[PDB]
Parts: C-alpha cells; sequence; structure tokens
C-alpha cells in the first residue's frame, strides 16, 4: 500500500532502529503531533506510558483498508515505513482525542 509494516505486533523501545524517526507517547498525547519525513522512512512510535496506546489510520488513508495498529503496551514500538508521499492522519483506537499526522515529502 502507501505503508509496509516491519513488524505487525509491538516490539521492546530498546530494539528500536539506528536511524528510526521515533515519535514518543505519553501524558495522553503524541509528542509531535505533525511530524514530517522523506519517501522511504520508517516511523516508530513507542509508548512510554501504562495505558495501551495505538495508531489508527481509517480507510482510504494509507490503502483500502483501515490500518489500525496493536495496542502498545509501556516500553513497546511500532513501525511504519512510509513508501509515498502523502498527508497521512491519524488516531488513537481507544483514546480518539489523541490525533496526529505524518507528512511524507
Ligand atoms: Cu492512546
Amino acid at each position: 500500500d502507501k505503508a509496509t509494516i516491519p513488524s505487525e505486533s509491538p516490539f521492546a523501545a530498546a530494539e528500536v532502529a539506528d536511524g528510526a524517526i521515533v515519535v514518543d507517547i505519553a501524558k495522553m498525547k503524541y509528542e509531535t503531533p505533525e511530524l514530517h519525513v522523506k519517501v522511504g522512512d520508517t516511523v516508530t512510535w513507542i509508548n512510554r506510558e501504562a495505558m495501551p496506546h495505538n495508531v489508527h489510520f481509517v480507510a482510504g488513508v494509507l490503502g483500502e483498508a483501515a490500518l489500525k495498529g496493536p495496542m502498545m503496551k509501556k516500553e513497546q514500538a511500532y513501525s511504519l515505513t512510509f513508501t509515498e508521499a502523502g498527508t497521512y492522519d491519524y488516531h488513537c483506537t481507544p483514546h480518539p482525542f489523541m490525533r496526529g499526522k505524518v507528512v511524507v515529502e
């Protein structure tokens, strides 16, 4: 689609890739709510708190279906590699007031 998923399930924050563009999740917010990256870049969200979070792109944004990411526990991470330019809105599934955007340039 417009993103590929390195790992379908969450992994440890200590195992995050070098050259990784990290967005921290803390205080019930995405710490960088508007992130600008380049085509081919991998973005990694890291949950820093006890409450589970994810990222959720509705249908028609990264592809035909919705991409509802897995729930991340504390100090778990999840990556998306963006393969096409565009503006990609997302929210948190359990907490939809948490909103962010990845702009791929
Ligand atoms: Cu959340």
